[PDB]
Parts: C-alpha cells; sequence; structure tokens
C-alpha cells in the first residue's frame, strides 16, 4: 500500500527520457510501431508522454486540495471552448523545450504533429471560450475549482465554403478518441425525467421516472508553472440497456429504441426556441452536477466532519455553484429538492444554503433573449421541480409585498410565472431570486442590467448586483499565440507579466525607444508574413505582407454589421477604380464568422463577402491594392492565428448592442489598434488605452435612441450620399452578381427599409474614420507606437484580474500564484 | 366602385401611386404619430394598459409594430 506511489515516475526535462516515454506510447499505449504509424499515430503518442506530467501533478494538486479543504467552486456551463490543448499543456507546464529537441532527435517535426489536433469541439462562442480562459486563471491563482458541462460528441458544424454560400459539414473530433480524457464508467449516476409526485407523509416522492445514466470523463487543465492542474468534468449520457427482454417494456415491444435514441443525443448534439432537448440537456447537466458536488461535500474529509446531517449549515463555506448564464438554472430548483426531499432539511434551511451557494452571471442585454420555458412543458418533464419553483415565486413575492406594500403590479412585474397566450416561467428571474450575486460583464452592461432590465430586482436587493469585468488570458492569447511578441517585452521587463499582466505598463517608459519600436514592428511583420503563407497553403490567395491587416471575426448577424463594413471596401474599389493613380494605403480586409444556420441573412451576407471579393481581387486596376477574403471555419485555432496578425481590429456593432467583446481584448494585446463604437469591451479599453489611442466613430447609445425617438428614416442618408447611393444600386443592378442580378434584393431592401440596427446612419463618419486609419498607418513610427500604449495597458483584461475579483467578491475566496511543491 | 359610381361607395385613403411614393421616400410612422393627437391617445392607452390591466405590458408588440415596422 505506502509505497503504491506516485514518486518515481518523471525525470521531466530531459530529453532522453521524453524520448523513452514516446516510444513506450507509439507501441504499448497505440499497439503501434514506425512501419504502420501514422502522423495521428505519433501525434497521440506525444499527446500521452506530455499527459503523464499532467496527471502526476493532477495528482499532486487534488491530494493537496484534499488535505487542505478549500472552497472549491464549481463553473457550471454548458459549452467550455477548449481549442487544442498540447502546446498549452507543455508551456504551461514548462516541457516546450525538451519535447521538441526529443520529437527532433526522434526526427519528427513537431509543428506538423501539433496541427493534427482536433479543436475541441464542445464549444461554439464566447459563453464558451470564456470558460475555457477562466478555467486557466483559476489553476494558475491555485483555486479549488471544477468546470462543468456536457460531452457533445459531434462539437457542432465544421464550415465549408461551397461557391461562396455556406455548408455545415460536422465536427466527428471524437473519431479517433481524444488522448486528454479519462473515462470513469465507475461512476456513472442516474438522472430522472418524466414522473409523477407522489405527496407522501413526511415530503413529496418523484416516482415512475425514466433514467438516462451521466457517465463522466475527467480532463486535467495545467496552471501557468504552479503545478496546480484542475479537473474539467464533461458528462455524456448513456441510455439503461436491459432495452432487449429485461424489464418486460420490451419483447413485445422494443418500440422504446427511442427511448434509448433520445437519450444518447442529449450528449450528441450542441445547440446551435422552446425544444425539449435543450430543456432535457441543461437539467441533464445541473443534476449529474450536483450529485457529484454534494458526494464530494459528505466526502472530503466531511464525512469525518459532519457535526450535524453532514451538515449543510457549513455547505456554502465548501461550495460556491457559479450558473453562467441561464442554462444551468435549474441548479436552484434541483439543490432544493435534494435538499428538501431527498436528505430533509426544511425549506428555509435549505433555501438558505441555496442561495447562499448559488450565484449568477448573465451575458445578454435585450430581454428578447432571457430564457423562458412553457408551464406545459416543465410540468410534462419535471413535474416535480415546477412545484418548487412554484413555492420559490410565491415565497418570493411575499418578500416583495414586504417591502413595497400595496404594490399590484411589480408582483406581477417580478414574477417567476409569466402571463400571456403561453404561461411561461422566467428562468432569469429564478436566478436572481435564488442567487446571492447576480453580475453582468463589463460595466456598461452590468449597469443596465441594475437600470433597465432587471431593474425591480435592483430595487429589493440592491446588494445584489455586482460587475466582474471580462478577460482573456495571457497564456493561451499573448505567449502561445505570439511567442515573438511575449520574448521581446520580456528582454525588457522579465516573466513575471505572464501571471501578472498589469505590468505590461512598464513597457510605458519604452515608447519613444527606437528598439523597442523597431522590434515591435519586426514581430508583426514576422506575423504578418506567416500568416500571409498559410493563406496560401492552407486555403489560397496573394496576399501583400506588408498591407493592413483589417480583420474582422465575428458572428455573422446583422448587429455585428459586417454589412457596414462591405459597405466600406466596396468604397476603397470604387475610389481605386475612379481615381487609379491616387495613393491609397493598401489593405486586406478578411472577415469570418460562422452564419448559424437557418439565419437567412447571415448566409446572403457570406455570400456577399465572397463575391465582391470575386470581384476587386481579379479585376486589373485595383492590382495588390485591394484584397477582401473571407476566413473559412473560423475557430480557435485560426483565432490564435489571425490575431497575431491582424493590424486593424474591426469591433463595429451598432451601440448599446454588445454586452462585452473578448476578442476585443485579444486584439489589443497583440498590438493591433481599434476601429469601433463606444460599446461593449471598448468602452474600458478606450479608457485604459486613452481615446487618444483608440479609433471610435459613429452614433453613441445616445444618439441610438434619438435616432429611434424620430424614426431613423435610411433614405434620407441614402439621398444625402453620393457613394452610399451609388454602392446600393452596384448591389442592385447584378454588379456584383451578373448570372443572377436580383440576388443581393434581399440585402438591398433590407438596408433600405428596414435596418434594425442602422448601418446607413454610421456609414459617412466609419470611412471618415477609417481615413484616419489608413494616414496613420502611412507613419510606421507613429503607428507602431500607438501599439505601444495600446499592449502596455493590456493589464485590465487577463482573466486572472476576472477570476481574482470573482474570488474575493463573490466566492469569498483567496488567491495565490503559489508553485505547488510537486511534480 | 366603377358601376356603382364613386358616388355610391365610400373610397378612401392612400391609392397605389402613393404608397409607391411614401416608400420612394420611406415611411416614417413618427410622424403621423406626432401630428395627429387622437394617434398618440390611442397609441398611450395602448402601452399603459387601458385594455389589459393584468398584463398592461400585454400589446407591447403591437404598439412596436405599429411604432417602428
Ligand atoms: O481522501 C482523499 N485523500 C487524498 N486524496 C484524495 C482523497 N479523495 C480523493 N483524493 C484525490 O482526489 C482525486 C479526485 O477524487 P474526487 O474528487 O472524489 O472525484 C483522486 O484522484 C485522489 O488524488
Ligand atoms: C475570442 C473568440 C471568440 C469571441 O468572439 P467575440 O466575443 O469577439 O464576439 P462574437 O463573435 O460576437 O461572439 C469566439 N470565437 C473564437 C475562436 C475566439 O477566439
Amino acid at each position: 500500500r505506502k509505497q503504491i506511489s506516485v514518486r518515481g515516475l518523471a525525470g521531466v526535462e530531459n530529453v532522453t527520457e521524453l524520448k523513452k516515454n514516446f516510444n513506450r506510447h507509439l507501441h504499448f499505449t497505440l499497439v503501434k510501431d514506425r512501419n504502420v504509424a501514422t502522423p495521428r499515430d505519433y501525434y497521440f503518442a506525444l499527446a500521452h508522454t506530455v499527459r503523464d506530467h499532467l496527471v502526476g501533478r493532477w495528482i499532486r494538486t487534488q491530494q493537496h486540495y484534499y488535505e487542505k479543504d478549500p472552497k472549491r467552486i464549481y463553473y457550471l456551463s454548458l459549452e467550455f471552448y477548449m481549442g487544442r490543448t498540447l502546446q498549452n499543456t507543455m508551456v504551461n507546464l514548462a516541457l516546450e523545450n525538451a519535447c521538441d529537441e526529443a520529437t527532433y532527435q526522434l526526427g519528427l517535426d513537431m509543428e506538423e504533429l501539433e496541427e493534427i489536433e482536433e479543436d475541441a469541439g464542445l464549444g461554439n462562442g464566447g459563453l464558451g471560450r470564456l470558460a475555457a480562459c477562466f478555467l486557466d486563471s483559476m489553476a494558475t491563482l491555485g483555486l479549488a475549482a471544477y468546470g462543468y458541462g456536457i460531452r457533445y460528441e459531434f462539437g457542432i458544424f465544421n464550415q465549408k465554403i461551397c461557391g461562396g454560400w455556406q455548408m455545415e459539414e460536422a465536427d466527428d473530433w471524437l473519431r479517433y478518441g481524444n488522448p486528454w480524457e479519462k473515462a470513469r464508467p465507475e461512476f456513472t449516476l442516474p438522472v430522472h425525467f418524466y414522473g409523477r409526485v407522489e405527496h407522501t407523509s413526511q415530503g413529496a416522492k418523484w416516482v415512475d421516472t425514466q433514467v438516462v445514466l451521466a457517465m463522466p470523463y475527467d480532463t486535467p487543465v495545467p496552471g501557468y508553472r504552479n503545478n496546480v492542474v484542475n479537473t474539467m468534468r464533461l458528462w455524456s449520457a448513456k441510455a439503461p440497456n436491459d432495452f432487449n427482454l429485461k424489464d418486460f417494456n420490451v419483447g413485445g415491444y422494443i418500440q422504446a429504441v427511442l427511448d434509448r435514441n433520445l437519450a444518447e443525443n442529449i450528449s450528441r448534439v450542441l445547440y446551435p426556441e422552446g425544444k425539449e432537448l435543450r430543456l432535457k440537456q441543461e437539467y441533464f447537466v445541473v443534476a449529474a452536477t450536483l450529485q457529484d458536488i454534494i458526494r464530494r461535500f459528505k466526502s472530503s474529509k466531511f464525512g469525518c466532519r459532519d457535526p450535524v446531517r453532514t451538515n449543510f449549515d457549513a455547505f456554502p463555506d465548501k461550495v460556491a455553484i457559479q450558473l453562467n448564464d441561464t442554462h444551468p438554472s435549474l441548479a436552484i430548483p434541483e439543490l432544493m429538492r435534494v435538499l428538501v426531499d431527498l436528505e430533509r432539511l426544511d425549506w428555509d434551511k435549505a433555501w438558505e444554503v441555496t442561495v447562499k451557494t448559488c450565484a449568477y452571471t448573465n451575458h445578454t442585454v435585450i430581454p428578447e433573449a432571457l430564457e423562458r420555458w412553457p408551464v406545459h412543458l416543465l410540468e410534462t418533464l419535471l413535474p416535480r421541480h415546477l412545484q418548487i419553483i412554484y413555492e420559490i415565486n410565491q415565497r418570493f413575492l411575499n418578500r416583495v409585498a414586504a417591502a413595497f406594500p400595496g404594490d399590484v403590479d411589480r408582483l406581477r412585474r417580478m414574477s417567476l410565472v409569466e402571463e400571456g397566450a403561453v404561461k411561461r416561467i422566467n428562468m432569469a428571474h429564478l436566478c436572481i431570486a435564488g442567487s446571492h450575486a447576480v453580475n453582468g460583464v463589463a460595466r456598461i452592461h452590468s449597469e443596465i442590467l441594475k437600470k433597465t432590465i432587471f431593474k425591480d430586482f435592483y430595487e429589493l436587493e440592491p446588494h445584489k448586483f455586482q460587475n466582474k469585468t471580462n478577460g482573456i488570458t495571457p497564456r493561451r492569447w499573448l505567449v502561445l499565440c505570439n511567442p515573438g511578441l511575449a520574448e521581446i517585452i520580456a528582454e525588457r521587463i522579465g516573466e513575471e507579466y505572464i501571471s501578472d499582466l498589469d505590468q505590461l505598463r512598464k513597457l510605458l517608459s519604452y515608447v519613444d525607444d527606437e528598439a523597442f519600436i523597431r522590434d515591435v514592428a519586426k514581430v508583426k511583420q514576422e506575423n504578418k508574413l506567416k500568416f500571409a503563407a498559410y493563406l496560401e497553403r492552407e486555403y489560397k490567395v496573394h496576399i501583400n505582407p506588408n498591407s493592413l491587416f483589417d480583420v474582422q471575426v465575428k458572428r455573422i448577424h446583422e448587429y455585428k454589421r459586417q454589412l457596414l463594413n462591405c459597405l466600406h471596401v466596396i468604397t476603397l474599389y470604387n475610389r481605386i477604380k475612379k481615381e487609379p493613380n491616387k495613393f491609397v494605403v493598401p489593405r486586406t480586409v478578411m472577415i469570418g464568422g460562422k452564419a448559424a444556420p437557418g439565419y437567412h441573412m447571415a448566409k446572403m451576407i457570406i455570400k456577399l463577402i465572397t463575391a465582391i471579393g470575386d470581384v476587386v481581387n481579379h479585376d486589373p486596376v485595383v492590382g495588390d491594392r485591394l484584397r477582401v477574403i473571407f476566413l473559412e471555419n473560423y475557430r480557435v485555432s485560426l483565432a490564435e492565428k489571425v490575431i497575431p496578425a491582424a493590424d486593424l481590429s474591426e469591433q463595429i456593432s451598432t451601440a448599446g448592442t454588445e454586452a462585452s467583446g473578448t476578442g476585443n481584448m485579444k486584439f489589443m494585446l497583440n498590438g493591433a489598434l481599434t476601429i469601433g463604437t463606444m460599446d461593449g469591451a471598448n468602452v474600458e479599453m478606450a479608457e485604459e488605452a486613452g481615446e487618444e489611442n483608440f479609433f471610435i466613430f459613429g452614433m453613441r447609445v445616445e444618439d441610438v435612441d434619438r435616432l429611434d425617438q424620430r424614426g431613423y428614416n435610411a433614405q434620407e442618408y441614402y439621398d444625402r450620399i453620393p457613394e452610399l447611393r451609388q454602392i446600393i444600386e452596384q448591389l442592385s443592378s447584378g454588379f456584383f452578381s451578373p448570372k443572377q442580378p436580383d440576388l443581393f434584393k434581399d440585402i438591398v431592401n433590407m438596408l433600405m427599409h428596414h435596418d434594425r440596427f442602422k448601418v446607413f446612419a454610421d456609414y459617412e463618419e466609419y470611412v471618415k474614420c477609417q481615413e484616419r486609419v489608413s494616414a496613420l498607418y502611412k507613419n510606421p513610427r507613429e503607428w507602431t507606437r500607438m501599439v505601444i500604449r495600446n499592449i502596455a495597458t493590456s493589464g485590465k483584461f487577463s482573466s486572472d484580474r476576472t477570476i481574482a475579483q470573482y474570488a474575493r467578491e463573490i466566492w469569498g475566496v483567496e488567491p495565490s500564484r503559489q508553485r505547488l511543491p510537486a511534480p
């Protein structure tokens, strides 16, 4: 027994040992040899050779949190946007050097190998990327943190561009498996659907329930050189498989073939209205998760530390639950259910624990997005939690009766049940009522939740409403994607910045130093050169590596206004044709996003964006002064490639629309200047960098409301501006579309008659901004120094701060960048 | 109208050539709500919850349609 120990298992940065474990895994774990090993085969042996170093400190970290028994906090989210783990695990584990040299000796190229890895299709967007930067920051500042959520077999779609129209292919990333996960079939948990509530004696008894088993997979997430490794636990669904003769449902009829597939694709598919599968997926993750949580509470040396019930009295001192958005919300009615029906606490003690346990992050601004479920759906599948949720509602509405007596209209505005045709339950109100801290995600966004969207809740409990501005992590989004900038920042100010980013302010002393200025412009020239190469080698175009690299990589929605940007590109076009010989700053405009299958404007937009570019990049007079490229199937591996290259960050959402914007911050950090409205994340980065160093432009949020007030009448603009009047007629006549003139007919009308986001309003000033942009560009030394002021001011946007603030201000635990002894 | 004669019919409103004009320039609803007082009045009855006292906010998507699209 005590001699079964982790101790003698690793002589790390040693090339001769890493060669050894390489050859162990290729052969013994993969049961392959060099005569038949593929690059995938060698990709997996390396994966595993690095993994052994991982699980060893998973080990040590997790032994250490059990001995030390800290507040350990469960980050629940239904999408974890991870993307490629190898280089990120090596750099974080300090193994990058010895592994590269090692594979160099084995005569394998590690970069060829690192591109075999499939982009972890657990996520889709922001909500998911945010979960992955937050898990990195929580390791680095050694928190006892767990990321929880479903395992999606099929990611979401992997896009293809066939003929300028978008095609969704599927991401079967788990095809040759995943070397970074450990299946734990041992810990498979039941999760019940449907049923009937038998109100028996001391309680209620949820009977006749269908079961779906949740089987968990574990994945390790390493810190920045601190030897803590934390866990990411993703759940997979498995139907019970008695379905053959055992149950006597069957024999006679196996039409409950359906049970087993309606269970299975809980885990299969990401999403992507009121569909029972979303609700079964969300409740799937909550239920499994919280049984793990209370399993670890009563086990984690607290089965010894009972004093009363193994009391839930001290549950909020050992658990923190973060409801990232309204997808986890049945965490509040499920933790009561367990506490109240299964253990036996009464409702007021059990409620005490829930509210002190639960905290809720909101990411939406428009009331039209907040999530809401029909009471007839919840009665059918969760009939017991409909009960609890009504009692939660009743008692909350008497609290509001305490506080504003006489009020009739707040009872009904504030309530969890919503009236109309289709009686709904408002999930955002559930969260506020059973959580002890509600937070937004950028200053303005948390204020307009306090001021308009949740205000009658802001009045009953103003204490609740916090804000914790998002962040990007410096490991993967500066060190990893950009070594060249990492390095030259390190010569000057040292390595602590990577685990302490505000001290990038130190850089501001080197503003006028020409060695920094030059070096800083050299690395971009490097980065652009290499990205220019990737744009030929994997996808194709003839980029001019000297051009101003204008990239917009955002979700193709109307409100994300890529169309704006298209009016501007067509503008540049028309000028280079009208005035063939005026000096124009050459640009390469790159736009990228996944449509959202079913959203027909977005499919029409990518079409515009390809054919503008079919026109201009082939037309002889524009030469190499302008090119427009669409960046296909934008995902995390492409972000770490094009964000290093970019000179201009295209952040143009109608103002008042964004809640924040994490690609914004990534771009700043790598010396890319921002053109952008005074919205979302742009505001505090303008505030850091100084507005002189930002390209702000277009109608501030005040002016939006004004324009709505009197009515946005787009024709007036058409009729003042002669460029605008012209590019509309070019779209319409078929100049961009000669085999189907009439194609952009529904984009032209939209803009012209019912633009809900006012593209035309900000058109004039947008391109005036753009002209500023190109000028400064044509002045290296002053271009390259704005960058330096921007990068140097990046401190407020490292996710290490966002978590440090979550830690102190909502969860109640202290940060620590201390290196656990280990390996 | 033509077999009865115009005089025997109550014809009205925007004829087509006019709707095509108001589209050519862009129908800005707001203007009409701000000339006409009784219009203002009913819009403001719809949003205040006059007709809807238990969920006042109920005809809000009607009211916004009317107002903005
Ligand atoms: O009581 C314990 N003492 C020491 N280490 C433990 C104990 N229970 C769990 N561990 C560690 O915790 C890891 C995770 O277990 P879980 O958190 O219960 O799922 C194991 O792989 C062990 O390293
Ligand atoms: C950072 C990031 C994101 C985040 O995109 P944004 O927050 O900038 O805005 P939306 O596009 O509107 O969500 C999404 N995808 C990847 C790959 C990435 O690195």
